[PDB]
């Protein structure tokens, strides 16, 4: 309409107009109305004319003091993108800063660091994080705009790039307006989101490609091609491995080689040829090779300091002890290192693997093995087994000798947990761990070998600096597991040395940048008083897309773009919910309840990609990439501790209300029963957990607590239409409520729990009565 009135008035009559419009929707009201303007010569370019255009656009020249300055040809504008995460976007930018504080002359020169977190790119939230460089001190002095746009991030991209880069500028509501300065620079950090045309829309920006390890040794220097940074390579966390490594291949003697601090031998190329051999992954990020790096550091450090590697000491009975140690270590750094995850291409568990542990403990005297047992073959060597089955872990890991050695030493090998009395292992558990005092804060969590190994690898994570995300179902010991460790490394003190945070689909960003530094200043403050680190916990992360930000937290060590204090103690675990779908049977019964569903599979716009999330037992988003080689799987909540939990529940309850042994041996086998048939029955239960468990018996002590009153009026009620014990008969209604009437096959489970039931109450036929008449007394 405005268009055909300024037409019709004193306008110009030689304006250049031009509408552009998606083919697919072209059939809607503004390509309708100039259909017969359709231009058939549609306009386009080859990429490297729009890649020469904008590149002489966003050249800044010589006389401008720029941060483009530092850019490939002062470029105002480029693009750090790889096909996958960790290989050195943000390293990238780092050293891009560090080098315009160089050469600039400036004393300082703003870094500002923004996240895009939301699926739909909030231009808005772009907006204001700039505007409070409009100042005019920023309008001649270079800044440097980080700009990453995470995973979690699905469309208005292009877009965004496009009137930021392109249109040099933004706009809001209000109408505020940023203005793209080439004074600054901007870098967007991205993963290649390839799929779509012959080329990239990315393509036409100038383009850092960072590439992994096995790429920039194949391929190659260059800056829009990094290899192996310099500050990293002259690393202790690189060259002591490395150095290590080095002398390992070549079949040298270690015996007599100490790593000296600061120095640096070899070539880039070389250490990634040693550290990607031994590695374990195939084709790692840089990531990956950096916590195999520090891992492997922080053991071999830990050896230098010890006694056994000391100036002798020891004469030469420990002859071979390194060897054994970088063999050992390189093995060991298989669980830590390596990916256990394998549209849902995210799964795998935890007993798959053995967790062969040794840990230099603090005192710098002792050494701790667990997860594995020596055992001396008729060669002469000494292998790596099973402490379960026995079975061969790893071949020659050390020669006779050394074994020997190392016991006439009084390290404790083959030493078998599990028949240890409690403080046994909580004294080595806690020297292990660095800690003085065995105080035991629950006696109830069993110190199992495996649960101490699960310690001890979140400890090792802590010492060396690898993140910690784990995943499991809910229920499988994650939050007693964080709980115990956290209370024995308090021992006693009264501080808040742990934070938990439960993490939901309305978790914002803010809510965990505002956690975690509250968590920081927590930490500052126990470090101070009391001298202890402090955890932060998330659980159930994945739930929401602010998961960028838990991984900024973890990985990126930052908050919203501003770094993380160290000096702190704050350490951050995640635990995320596992990736599993329906059964198509559940599917099936969800989509047949009712009216069905108000939307189809099809329509939804709740989805991971290829899947809906209402088909998903947990409702999680989709990993960032960077924290998919770090998840390891805490493992299932096997029988027996299953049985344990039900166990120390319904004894709670005995001391609560004072229940007899009977009742307890049958309440506890019938909760046993339930949970087994609920999770056999995959067709109409996908979820099972002790929380159910926890929810029968408090259903339980309700229905025994009125029992008096409510048996009272069911002989009344019963006698209107002219014996029990309470404690099955309250066992019997919770049952109902919990198990038997959300199902549809009430009658197998019925006569499953019956067998539990003592007689004469051992009928499926006199539980559906009980639980009809209760139902009838309630309606009466
Ligand atoms: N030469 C190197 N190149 C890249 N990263 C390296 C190198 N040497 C060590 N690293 C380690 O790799 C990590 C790379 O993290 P970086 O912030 O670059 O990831 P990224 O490029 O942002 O990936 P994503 O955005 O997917 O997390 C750093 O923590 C760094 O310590
Ligand atoms: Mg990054």
């Amino acid at each position: 309409e405005l268009f055909h009135n300024l037409c019709t008035q004193q306008h110009r009559e030689d304006y250049q107009l031009v509408m552009v419009c998606d083919g697919d929707w072209e059939h809607c009201y503004l390509p309708s109305a100039f259909s017969q303007h359709k231009v058939f010569v549609t306009p386009q370019a080859p990429l490297e004319a729009i890649q020469a255009y904008l590149a002489g656009h966003y050249r800044v020249p010589k006389q401008t003091l720029s941060a483009a300055a530092v850019f490939n040809d002062r470029l105002c504008v480029g693009i750090v993108a790889s096909e996958r995460a960790g290989v050195g976007k943000s390293l990238y930018v780092k050293r891009l800063h560090d080098k315009m504080k160089m050469q600039l002359n400036v004393k300082n020169v703003p870094l500002k660091t923004i996240r895009l977190i939301d699926p739909q790119v909030d231009e808005s939230r772009v907006l204001g994080a700039l505007l409070p460089f409009l100042d005019a001190q920023y309008q001649k002095v270079p800044v440097l705009f980080h700009l990453d746009v995470t995973s979690s991030v699905q469309t208005g991209i292009w877009v965004f790039l496009f009137k930021l880069l392109i249109l040099q500028y933004l706009m809001d509501i209000n109408g505020k307006m940023w203005l793209r300065n080439p004074c600054h620079l901007y870098i967007v950090e991205i993963l290649e989101r390839r799929t779509v045309p012959q080329f990239s829309f990315l393509d036409i920006f100038p383009k850092v490609t960072c590439r992994p390890p096995k790429e920039v040794i194949d391929m190659e220097r260059s800056d829009t091609e990094p290899g192996m940074d310099l500050w990293e390579f002259c690393s202790e966390t690189f060259q002591r491995p490395y150095q290590y490594l080095r002398r390992f291949n070549q079949n040298q003697d270690l015996d007599t080689f100490q790593y000296q601090e600061g120095s640096v031998e070899g070539t880039p190329e070389e250490c990634l040829q040693h550290f990607l051999f031994h590695c374990g992954v195939i084709n790692p990020s840089w990531s990956e090779l950096r916590n195999f790096a520090r891992f492997l550091n922080y053991q071999l450090r830990d050896c230098e300091a010890s006694l056994f590697c000391n100036p002798s000491f020891i004469g030469d009975t420990l002859r071979g002890f390194k060897k054994f140690v970088v063999t050992f270590m390189i093995f060991m750094a298989r669980d830590f290192a390596t990916p256990s995850l394998h549209p849902f291409s995210l799964r795998k568990r935890w007993e798959s693997e053995p967790h062969p542990y040794v840990f230099f403990n603090d005192d710098h005297t002792t050494m701790t093995f667990i997860g594995f047992h020596l055992q001396p073959n008729i060669n002469g060597s000494v292998d790596a087994i099973s402490h379960l089955t026995g079975k061969v872990i790893k071949r020659d890991v050390m020669t006779r000798d050394l074994y020997q050695g190392l016991l006439l030493q009084r390290v404790p090998f083959n030493v078998d947990f599990d028949k240890l009395p409690r403080h046994k292992k909580l004294e080595r558990l806690c020297l292990t761990l660095g800690i003085p005092q065995a105080t035991d804060p629950d006696k109830t969590y069993e110190l199992t070998t495996d649960n101490m190994l699960k310690i001890l690898a979140i400890e090792m994570r802590f010492r060396c600096g690898i993140p910690v995300i784990i995943m499991g179902e809910t229920g499988c010991g994650k939050t007693r597991l964080i709980k115990f460790l956290s209370d024995l490394r308090r021992g006693g003190t009264n501080a808040d040395t742990i934070k938990l945070v439960k993490v939901h689909g309305g978790t914002t960003a803010d809510m965990i940048y505002s956690r975690v530094r509250e968590a920081e200043n927590v930490a500052f403050a126990n470090k101070d008083q009391h001298q202890l680190d402090t955890i932060l916990f998330f659980d159930e992360a994945n739930t929401t897309e602010a998961i960028s930000c838990i991984k900024e937290v973890l990985c990126d060590h930052m908050v919203d773009g501003q770094p993380l204090a160290e000096d702190s103690g704050l350490h951050i675990i995640a635990a995320c919910n596992p990736y599993r779908k329906h059964s198509e049977e559940m599917i099936c019964r969800l989509e047949s309840a009712g009216l069905g569903y108000r939307v189809s599979m099809e329509e939804t716009a709740d989805r991971l990609g290829s899947i809906p999330l209402r088909q998903l037992v947990y409702r999680v988003h989709a990993l960032p990439p960077s924290l998919i080689p770090l998840v390891w799987d805490f493992g299932q909540l096997s029988d027996v501790a299953e049985k344990l939990y039900i166990q120390q529940i319904v004894q709670r309850l005995v001391e609560s209300i004072s229940l007899d042994e009977n009742g307890t041996r049958v309440i506890t086998e019938v909760l046993c029963a339930s949970q087994g048939f609920m999770r056999k029955t995959e067709d109409e239960c996908s979820f099972v957990s002790l929380r159910d468990v926890e929810r029968c018996v408090k259903v339980f002590r309700w229905f025994h607590e009125h029992s008096a009153m409510l048996l009272a009026q069911l002989n009344a009620f019963l006698s209107k239409s002219s014996e029990r014990d309470p404690v099955l008969w309250s066992l019997m209604l919770a049952i109902g409520v919990c198990y038997h009437a959300s199902l549809e096959k009430k009658d197998s489970y019925r006569k499953a729990i019956a067998r539990f039931f003592p007689k004469p109450y051992d009928d499926s036929r006199l539980l559906l009565d009980e639980i009809t008449r209760a139902q009838d007394l309630f309606l009466d």
